[PDB]
Formats: structure tokens, sequence, C-alpha cells
């Protein structure tokens, strides 16, 4: 569950945060509205996960593995088993239009699966985008009454690090990979105003990777059904936004501020970008395709 | 209100947030439980006001003046009115064993103080710590139904510059301005195990000050409430903690992590400790006190 009030924890014994000593000096680690932007060495993670066990936590994750996708699996599930929520409980729901291709992974215990059935759209752009439409018809129909909170991710990843509680909060976004060192200007927003996506080239905060985003169910049934909804009408006025659900999901964290954002630690490609100094774990990184 | 959900905000123009290029790297800005340290340079206040301003949010202020320290309700209510949650509702809780000597201050519109008559303790240390008792008492009577948020200072200060919705969280205590930069073994925690407030010289996160503490209604009720019933087990037990109601606060905070810890611009004296480079802004300090001094 979500505890309403703050949670009471035992004795622990931890290094002093040291006010006058920060540990990082390289990067941004908190947004001007005050949400902390997680990279290693700003969490304790004992901490963290006494606050979030103490309250039971169950954490959903949802992947989508339709048509020939459905081959990432066997990897993402097994990596995911040894990164994701270790300690928690975890619920995986699996979206695919081949219930009988998904591995038989042997999962933790605490842990379960749930293989979810659906439509597979012939154009890749839909695939991606109807993502957003089928996360919030499943808020309601079982995510409301199954999990605490969600994390919405593509599946042609790996987990290689530590993924954990220190991501959960009512609303997050992740850094996209290849501009959290961008300026505004240069970020790959939706650039027409007759999209329900524009951006101006004078506003935004980050460019967030559709890639990896979550919450608690209801902010995230919020997040996809309004992203759904703009999409429609974008298709109704002949338009398709640039970058798909990425556009839109960053039109609505530009208006409805995360309270957490994620370091490229949690959404990488080695193969194309390396492995920065500013990145001192790689987490959760592409599987080439 | 309390929003529920994440509030919709209006286009707004200002300077982007550079991932590479924070602004502070002389200071840590967020706890290990990832709590935001608020300093300037930290937060940008027109996002935050908007945030908040389309929320409704009404703030409670509560401050004690018992005995000689009605004298101190003038400035500080006046500077409260310059520099304090500005543009936001505003509802001033002023306790005190004195009605007729709160003085008349001119208030801005959606701003208004209520005076809460309360007991004088003839000891010091109790009139200072059971203000933690009145506040968990006045949390049902009155700021269930009438404030979001409540911030609970000491009145022997002033408001110098900007103290605004930055601050707001479910629970928040501040950095004590004598020991921000100290180890804990050096932090005055009761250090008697047999004190509910007791704290090893191996714990400790800060040493946050007893002036300065606040939150949601809710868990500053379950914050005072605990601490109240510490200390009145502390008292069953013939135990006076070191730093009377400040030592319960930290052993309540150091188990219940507050998700926003103030830095001392929000605490400092000027006259004892001067104005150090990290303290871009002084925001709320002390003002001289000998004077009211009471003896037991
Ligand atoms: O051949 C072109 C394709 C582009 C996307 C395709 C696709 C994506 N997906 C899902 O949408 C997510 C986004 O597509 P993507 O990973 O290929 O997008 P990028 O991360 O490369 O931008 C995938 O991770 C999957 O979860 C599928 O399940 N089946 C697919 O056939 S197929
Ligand atoms: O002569 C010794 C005294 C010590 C505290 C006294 C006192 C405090 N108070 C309240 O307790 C708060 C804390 O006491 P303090 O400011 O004098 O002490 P410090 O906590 O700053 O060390 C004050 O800000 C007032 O709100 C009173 O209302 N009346 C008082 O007579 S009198
Ligand atoms: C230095 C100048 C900017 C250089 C940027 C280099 C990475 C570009 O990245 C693409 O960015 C798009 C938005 O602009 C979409 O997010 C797309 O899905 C993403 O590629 C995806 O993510 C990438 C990380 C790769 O894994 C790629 O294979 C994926 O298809
Ligand atoms: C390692 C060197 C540490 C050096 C620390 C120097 C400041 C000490 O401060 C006192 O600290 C106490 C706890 O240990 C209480 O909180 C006390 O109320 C506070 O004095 C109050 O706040 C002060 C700032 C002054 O305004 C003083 O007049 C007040 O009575
Ligand atoms: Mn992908
Ligand atoms: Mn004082």
């Amino acid at each position: 569950a979500i505890g309403e009030f703050m949670v009471s924890l035992p004795r622990m014994v931890y290094p002093q945060p040291k006010v006058l000593t920060p540990c990082r000096k390289d990067v941004l680690v908190v947004t001007p509205w005050l949400a902390p932007i997680v990279w290693e060495g700003t969490f304790n993670i004992d901490i963290l996960n006494e606050q979030f066990r103490l309250q039971n936590t169950t954490i959903g994750l949802t992947v989508f593995a339709i048509k020939k996708y459905v081959a990432f699996l066997k990897l993402f599930l097994e990596t995911a088993e040894k990164h994701f929520m270790v300690g928690h409980r975890v619920h995986y729901y699996v979206f695919t239009d081949q219930p009988a291709a998904v591995p038989r992974v042997t999962l933790g215990t605490g842990r379960q699966l749930s293989v979810l059935e659906v439509r597979a759209y012939k154009r890749w752009q839909d695939v991606s985008m109807r993502r957003m439409e089928m996360i919030s018809d499943f808020c309601e129909r079982r995510f409301l009454s199954e999990v605490d909170y969600l994390v919405c991710v593509d599946v042609d990843m790996e987990f290689r690090d530590h993924v954990g509680v220190e991501i959960l909060t009512p609303l997050f976004g992740t850094l996209h990979p290849g501009f959290y060192g961008s300026s505004r200007e240069a970020f790959t927003y939706e650039r027409r105003p007759q999209s329900q996506a524009y951006i101006p080239k004078d506003e935004g905060d980050f460019y967030y990777g559709g890639a990896f985003f979550g919450g608690s169910v209801q902010e995230v049934q919020r997040l996809t059904r309004a992203c759904h909804q703009a999409m429609m009408v974008d298709q109704a006025n002949g338009i398709e936004a640039v970058w798909h659900d990425e556009s839109h999901l960053n039109k609505y964290l530009l208006r409805h501020k995360p309270t957490k954002v994620l370091s490229p630690e949690y959404l990488w490609d080695q193969q194309l970008l390396g492995w920065p100094a500013v990145l001192r774990k790689l987490r959760f990184t592409a599987v080439p395709k």
C-alpha cells in the first residue's frame, strides 16, 4: 500500500550525510521544482528500502512484446529478476499478441507475472503509441486494485545494475540518454503548433525518454489517458507527432512536473553513447536490434 | 486544499535547468532519502508559486508568546507580512497568556490572525516543551479544518527575506544554525539511554532546530503528539532531555525522515554566527532576548 503518513524506522548505522561536502558536484541533483534527480551517490538504498518495505510496497512493471519483440522477453525478465526491486513485491504485466510465446522465466519469491493479450497494430509507430491507450485502460481494469506503483518501460532492454525503490514517487520521468546535456532549443520536441504535443523553443525543462516512466497508479493512469487523448486529437487533425508517444509524454511532463526525475543511468545505450564519466552505473540499457 | 494529483501549469518562460552545470556545488542539496535540502539557487519560486496557488494552499503559522515574550509579536508579525508566504492564504495562530497584549498589526488580503489563550507554565523549560502538546491539541480543535500546512516557529525572531511555498511538504525540519557543519558526534542530542530522546553517537543525520519545523497538519499533529508523549514518558521516569522539546524533535525526525529539510537560511543568528558565504540569504533570524528572560 501507499501509506498516508511517515513511517518509523529502526536504529540504523550508516555514514552521516555531510552538508558541506556533497558527493555529486558534477550533475544537477534537484529540479527547480525541488524534485530529486536520481543519480548514484544521491541516495542510501538501505534507508529507502526500509521506508518502502515497511509499507509493503507492490510495484507493477508493464512491458510490451508485440510481434517479433517477444524475442526480447527472456533477457528482459531474467535480468529484471536480478536487478529490479529485489526484496519487494513485483507484478510483471506482459502485453503481447502471442501469449504462447512468452518465455517460462523462474521468479523469486513475492514476484508474479501476468500475460495480457492485446492487438498488434501494423505500423511500428502505432504499436509504440498505443501503449498509452493500453496502459490507461489497464490502470482502470487491473492496476488500481493490484499494485501501488507502476513502472512503464521498453522491452528491447536489459537490466545490468540496481533499479530499486529510489525511483518510486507519485510521478517520474527519465532523462533521455541522447539529450541530457542538450539545450532546450535543441530538444526534438514536437515543434508544429498544429499538434497537441507542441512545445515552443523557449519552453522545456528536460527531454524525457518514452522508454521509462511511471509513478503511482493514479498518476500513471492520468498521464497515459492524457497522452492517448492528445494523440487521438492529432490523428483527427491529420497530424502525427515527430516522436510519437514520447512527444506527448514530453508535453505532459512539461505541464505536470514529475516528483522525481531519473538520470540516464536508468535509460542508456552503450553502443551509441559509450560510458561517460558522469554515469557511475549503467542500470537499464538497450539491447541491439 | 492539498491536491490529490499533480496540477497542470500554464505556459511559463524561465531559464532551462542545466543537468551538467548545477548552480549550488558547495552544499548538499538532497538528503540520502531523497528529500530536497532547501537553499537559495535550488528552486524556481515562480514554478512553485504556480503549483501551490493552483491548489489554493492555506498555510498556518504558529507562534507562542507567553509572559514577556509578547514583546516579540509586533516585529514578528510585521516582518511576516513582508516575507512569509506573500500571495498565499495565511492564518497566524498566536498562543498567549495575554490576549489583550497582542499588538494590532494590519494584515494583507487573504491573511488573518487568531489568538489562542493558553496556560503559562512556571518553568521556561515547560513553556517551551508544552508547545508540542498545545500544537497537537489545536490540530484537532482548529487546524485540520482551517489550514493545509502548519509552520511552527519561535517568536523571538524576525523575517528578513523570502520564506515561501518552497518549504511546504508533508514533513520538514530545519538545520540548526550552530551545527549544520558539525559531525554527528558533536550534535547535542540527548545522550542518556534512559531518555526517550536518546540518540547514540553513531546515529543521526542532522541536528534540527526546535525553532522551525512543520508540514501537513496531519504530519505535524503526529509529530507534536509523539514528542509530547515522549516528554511525558521521560517525566514519569524523572528525566528531562538536555535540550527539551528540541531533543525529542530530533529523535522523532531521525526515525521519521522529513520530506524536505530547510537550510540555515531559514533559522539564523547573525550576531552569534556572522554570515558565512554558504548563506546567500538570511531569511528568518534571531532577535536579542536577554531582556525578556524570567527567572524560574
Ligand atoms: O521495425 C520497426 C519497429 C519499431 C518498433 C517496433 C515494435 C515495438 N514494440 C514495443 O514498443 C517499444 C518501442 O519500440 P522500440 O523499442 O523499437 O523504439 P525505440 O526505443 O527504438 O525508439 C518496444 O520496446 C516494445 O515494447 C513491440 O512490442 N513490437 C514492435 O514491433 S517494430
Ligand atoms: O528566562 C528564560 C526563558 C526561556 C524561554 C522563555 C519563554 C519562551 N517562550 C516561547 O518558547 C520559545 C522558545 O524559547 P526561547 O526562544 O527563549 O529559547 P531558544 O529555544 O531560542 O533557545 C520562544 O520563542 C517563545 O515562543 C515564551 O513564549 N515565553 C517565555 O518566557 S523565558
Ligand atoms: C547529440 C545530438 C543528439 C544525438 C541523439 C542520439 C540518440 C537518439 O535517440 C533517439 O532519439 C529520438 C528522439 O530524438 C527517440 O527518442 C528515439 O527513440 C531515440 O532512439 C532510441 O534510443 C536511442 C538511445 C537508441 O537506443 C536508438 O536505437 C533507439 O531507437
Ligand atoms: C560545535 C559548536 C556548536 C556551537 C553552537 C552555537 C549555537 C548554540 O545555540 C543553542 O544550541 C542549543 C543546542 O545545542 C539550543 O538549540 C539552543 O536553543 C540554541 O540557542 C538558541 O539559538 C542560538 C542560535 C542563539 O540565538 C541562542 O541565543 C538561542 O538561545
Ligand atoms: Mn526501445
Ligand atoms: Mn528562540
